[PDB]
């Protein structure tokens, strides 16, 4: 079962608050609602806490707490010391090739967890990625994406596969993430976001549809051969082209190995 968590056990998507345990100390809740009663949903909310709560793995974060209080519910999550993966590129320091290597090693770790668990993301993006302070990551689902009820209790469209722009009735499948985490390895060499210079939102999503992709120019620092080769065969239009996370970790763990560890 889930912990249940209150919110006098505090100190100083939803209501995102950095908030001390009086215990546990640092943890950060997402308050996803706060007005009138409704009880009726209690039940549900809890058990899709407790499902939620069955993913466990070094690279995917922590439900560390509910909160289900009359008029206030909260998520309870461990916390990220250096934010998203996308605030850690773009800070005023760097990284080693080695280390970025490691990143990536850890998301599809964290990926192929997931997808053993029968569990597709849906909504993977460097938002979704979070540091800790040795930066090594952990996957999240922070717009709730997975926690059915809780967003309904209760939008970069960069890293969508094309399957899902401009149908949204399309069922997602493990290739969707994958073509998420093709955009991810593009971001991490870039520094920045894709598609700088697109004309507008509905031209873009019909240029990626027609296969339109990241522009592998932009990235000006050093990006390795193979890994621009993994980015594109990630992102082929085709999701039977695109590969497995075990094939990717199959493929990548050794030349990390071999040349980045
Ligand atoms: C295991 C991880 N859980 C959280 O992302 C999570 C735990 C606590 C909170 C909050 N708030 N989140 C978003 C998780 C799921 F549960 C479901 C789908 C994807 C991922 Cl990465």
């Amino acid at each position: 079962n889930v912990i249940k968590m209150k919110s006098s056990d505090f100190l100083e998507f939803g209501k995102v608050s950095l908030a001390f345990h009086r215990t546990q100390g640092l943890m950060i809740m997402k308050t996803v609602y706060k007005g009138p009663n409704c009880i009726e949903h209690n039940e549900a909310l809890l058990e899709e806490a407790k499902m939620m709560n069955r993913l466990r793995h070094s690279r995917v974060v922590k439900l560390l707490g509910v909160i289900i209080e009359e008029g206030k519910y909260s998520l309870v999550m461990e916390y990220m010391e250096k934010g998203n993966l996308m605030h850690v590129l773009k800070a005023e320091m760097s990284t080693p090739l080695s280390v970025k290597g490691r990143i990536i090693l850890e998301i599809i770790e964290g990926m192929a967890y997931l997808h053993g668990k029968g569990v597709i993301h849906k909504d993977l993006k460097p938002e979704n990625i979070l540091v800790d302070n040795d930066f090594h990551i952990k996957i999240a689902d922070l717009g709730l994406a997975s926690f059915k009820m809780w967003s309904k209790l209760n939008g970069t469209l960069y890293y969508m596969a094309p399957e899902h722009l401009n149908d949204v009735n399309a069922k997602p499948t493990e290739k969707s993430d994958v073509y998420s985490f093709a955009v991810v390895l593009w971001a991490i060499f870039a520094n920045k976001e894709p598609y700088e210079n697109a004309i507008a939102e509905q031209q873009l999503i019909m240029a990626i549809k027609s296969g339109n992709r990241p522009d592998v120019d932009d990235i000006t620092e050093y990006c390795p051969r193979e890994i621009i080769s993994l980015m594109k065969l990630c992102w082929e239009a085709n999701p039977e082209a695109r590969p497995t996370f075990p094939g990717i970790e199959e493929k990548f763990r050794p030349f990390y190995l071999s040349q980045l560890e």
